[PDB]
């Protein structure tokens, strides 16, 4: 006999690898197929696992799995459970599937059919599912389009929350020391500087997600393109960062994208202050977009 209190806990045997969406470090993503009936009639998901594991990394792991059910927005990635796979010896990440991949393989792709209002679409969105993030204290440390998925032309979601810190109630901000690559590229000057971590610091990734949808994810317009011919093409290892963080502090920054419109890259800039606390909030953001999309609406 069979009772199910707990659809959340997928069975390993009915679990259908199929092919790899990610790949990274301690960690990977794959389109799965889950078959409760095994004639095909269960859903296709996205499964989370980690890859040369400590310890520590599934601790991790368990933090990362209860933000991600902690979460339910329009525009955040739906949790759908836990596999404990190996006969309950492994963990792993159910998630919804969302069939058009990340934002930036998408936009790659279709860069001709999409406007510059459909872009401001997908900006409020982002903004959206990060100001719902901050109503929880939650600091996401990673957004760049590769960590943005599309569920189709409408609508797209923050999909990855590997590196997401919760915030003390006492504290606006988190340092943590960690070693290994960061996207330095993507990071505010005092993430590079002091591993201080906010809402603000989002705030800063934010401002290059932008820039990197108003360059249509052009490889020779890349964040790290355009910073390494700012820097010096030629340097290498630890000398970028000294003058990516001394061409930052002294108010550097990226180009306007061609054909980038001004109020646009102005929002930019913004979110690329040095003062933390002189960033526009999410809300700030969400509020001035959907005022632009509307006054392009009409
Ligand atoms: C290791 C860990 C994380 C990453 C980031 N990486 C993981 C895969 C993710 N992704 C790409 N296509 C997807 C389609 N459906 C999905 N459902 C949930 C995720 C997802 C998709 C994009 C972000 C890369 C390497």
């Amino acid at each position: 006999a069979f009772e199910d209190r707990d659809p959340t806990q997928f069975e390993e045997r009915h679990l259908k690898f199929l092919r790899q969406l990610g790949k990274g470090n301690f960690g990977s993503v794959e389109m799965c197929r889950y078959d409760p009936l095994q004639d095909n009639t269960g859903e296709v998901v996205a499964v989370k696992k980690l890859q040369h594991s400590t310890e520590e990394h599934l601790r991790d792991f368990e933090r990362e799995i209860e933000i991600l059910k902690s979460l339910q927005h329009d525009n955040i990635v739906k949790y759908k459970g836990v596999c404990y796979s190996a006969g309950r010896r492994n963990l792993k990440l159910i998630m919804e599937f969302l069939p058009y991949g990340s934002l930036r393989e998408y936009l790659q792709k279709h860069k001709e059919r999409i406007d510059h209002i459909k872009l401001l679409q997908y900006t409020s969105q982002i903004c959206k599912g990060m100001e719902y993030l901050g109503t929880k204290r939650y600091i996401h440390r990673d957004l760049a389009t590769r960590n943005i998925l599309v569920e189709n032309e409408n609508r797209v979601k923050i999909g990855d929350f590997g590196l997401t810190k919760v915030l003390p109630q006492d504290k606006e901000y988190y340092k943590v020391k960690e070693p290994g690559e960061s996207p330095i590229f993507w990071y505010a000057p005092e993430s590079l500087t002091e591993s201080k971590f906010s809402v603000a610091s989002d705030v800063w990734s934010f401002g290059v997600v932008l820039y990197e949808l108003f360059t249509y994810i052009e490889k020779s317009k890349s964040p790290p393109a355009e910073f390494m011919r700012m820097i010096g093409n030629d340097k290498q290892g630890q000398m970028i960062v000294f003058h990516l963080i001394e061409l930052l502090k002294n108010n550097g920054r990226l180009p306007r994208p061609d054909g980038c419109p001004d109020e646009i890259y102005m929002i930019m800039t913004e979110c690329w202050n040095n003062n933390v606390n002189q960033r526009p909030s999410f809300r700030d953001l969400a509020l001035r977009v959907d005022q632009i999309r509307d006054n392009m609406a009409g």
